[PDB]
């Protein structure tokens, strides 16, 4: 579990999103695994805005924040599951690190603030859906 609180906006992984997410739906995107909504008090998490490729996850499953170096954000191939079919997720980045299904929503962070959260995983590798290009969080 977990999600990004950017003013106005809360930002969850669309597989776990919640009945009053979908009543006050800003945005949402199957294919990022992304869905962004409404809330009545303010956000305090700062967005970053860079191209880095090292950062620090939390990770549930051991109660431990761990170092990583990640890819550029790309369409990479998920395999079928109960939430979607087998398709091709977009804005998706991977790192060797440790994670588990209860590990998504899980946050990722550089010098700059947040960079996205946990998505996917599995054989030693861990996937963080990218939110830097959404600059509308901010404006
Ligand atoms: N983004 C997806 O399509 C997910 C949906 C849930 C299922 N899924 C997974 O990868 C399962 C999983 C295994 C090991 C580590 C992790 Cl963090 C996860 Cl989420 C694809
Ligand atoms: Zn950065």
């Amino acid at each position: 579990s977990g999600a990004i609180y950017v003013g106005n906006y809360r930002v969850v992984n669309r597989h776990l999103a919640t009945h009053n997410d979908w009543a006050n739906l800003v945005w949402e995107d199957s294919s990022r695994d992304l869905l962004v909504s409404s809330t009545t008090a303010q956000g305090c998490d700062t967005i970053a805005r860079c191209d880095c490729q090292t950062g620090v996850y939390y990770c549930s499953s051991r109660r431990k924040h761990y170092p990583v170096s990640f890819s550029k954000p790309s369409l990479i191939f998920v395999e079928a599951s109960e939430y979607y079919p087998a398709r091709y997720q977009s804005h998706l980045m991977l790192a060797v690190g440790h994670s588990e299904p209860g590990d998504c929503g899980g946050i990722l962070r550089c010098q700059h603030g947040v960079v996205g959260i946990v998505s996917t995983g599995g054989n030693g590798l861990v996937g963080f859906a990218d939110v830097r290009d959404l600059l509308w969080l901010d404006e």
